[PDB]
Order: structure tokens, then C-alpha cells, then sequence
């Protein structure tokens, strides 16, 4: 992959809102959001969340993610983190949440990066396991039909 970032853009939104594609994998990313997920859905996060951020590869927008915290000198909360269905696995993730770890470090001076993650959603557990972050506790959640799961609160360090 030749990927690139830049912020995302009203014209990406349609795009992003694409990428979810059923109802537990729009809870992993955005728990909040009701199915089906919109441009409006996607555009009022973008507008109370920070560092919102696409990539980019051969004219494509692939991948999402955005700051649902920020606190200047201390930490920043990844939020959002969607790539698209024909993209998984090819590292549009790990691409984005690196720049994401740069955008905090150098727009917020965060010492720390914050995900959390569903326990269903394997895929993402071992993916930020495999960047370098560490489970540090879990949070009792409902799904959209009432049923606990477990959120899974990791961080690391940034440097
Ligand atoms: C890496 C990633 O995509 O994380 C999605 C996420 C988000 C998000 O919307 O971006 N989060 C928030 O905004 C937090 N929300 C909650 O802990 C509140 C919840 C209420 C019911 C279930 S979670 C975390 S819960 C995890």
C-alpha cells in the first residue's frame, strides 16, 4: 500500500459512511450511532470530535479515525476507526492509527493514546495488541438490544 492522509472532507462522507457493514460493526466503531448509519450520523461526531482523518490509497478513500477525547499535555481517545470492506487487513489501520499517534503527539502533546475496544471484535483486540497497546481494565456496556458486553480500555505510550 502507497497510502496518504489528509482531513477528511464533506465530499469523503458518503464514502465513510459506507464502511460499516452491519449493525456490530458500526457498534465497534460508534457505539452511539443508530443503524442504518448516515453522512448526517458521520457528520455531527465529526462536528463534537476532533483530528477527524482519512487515507488515502490510488485515488481511494479506505480508512477513518477521529479523537472522541483530547486533553492537551496528557492524552487522546481514538475514535471511529472504520476502514473500508474491500480494504480489511491490508494495514489501513495500522496506517491511520500511526498517524493518529503523530497527530497527538503533535497537535494535543499527548503523552498516552486511549482505545477501547468491544470484546466481539476480535480483529481490532489484536491489532492494537500487535501496535503496542495494553489492556488496562473493562467497562460493563449494553448493545443495541440490551445485551452486556465488555468494552476493553487500552493505552500506550507515545514518546
Ligand atoms: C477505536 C474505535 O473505533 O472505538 C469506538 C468507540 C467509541 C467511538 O464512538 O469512537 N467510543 C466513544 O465515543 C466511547 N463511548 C462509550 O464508552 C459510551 C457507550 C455507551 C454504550 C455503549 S459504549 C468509546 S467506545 C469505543
Amino acid at each position: 500500500m502507497q497510502l496518504s492522509h489528509r482531513p477528511a472532507e464533506t465530499g469523503d462522507l458518503e464514502t465513510v459512511a459506507g464502511f460499516p457493514q452491519d449493525r456490530d460493526e458500526l457498534f465497534y466503531c460508534y457505539p452511539k450511532a443508530i443503524w442504518p448509519f448516515s453522512v448526517a450520523q458521520l457528520a455531527a461526531a465529526i462536528a463534537e470530535r476532533r483530528g477527524s482523518t482519512v487515507a488515502v490509497h490510488d485515488g481511494q478513500v479506505l480508512g477513518f479515525a477521529n479523537f472522541y477525547q483530547w486533553q492537551h499535555g496528557d492524552f487522546c481517545a481514538l475514535g471511529n476507526m472504520m476502514v473500508a470492506p474491500a480494504a480489511r487487513g491490508l494495514g489501513v489501520a495500522r496506517y491511520l492509527i500511526g498517524v493518529m499517534e503523530n497527530l497527538a503527539r503533535e497537535q494535543y502533546k499527548a503523552r498516552l493514546m486511549k482505545i477501547s475496544c468491544f470484546n466481539a471484535n476480535a480483529a481490532g483486540l489484536l491489532l492494537y495488541t500487535q501496535l503496542g497497546y495494553q489492556p488496562r481494565a473493562i467497562a460493563e456496556r449494553h448493545d443495541p438490544d440490551g445485551r452486556r458486553v465488555a468494552l476493553i480500555q487500552m493505552d500506550k505510550p507515545l514518546e
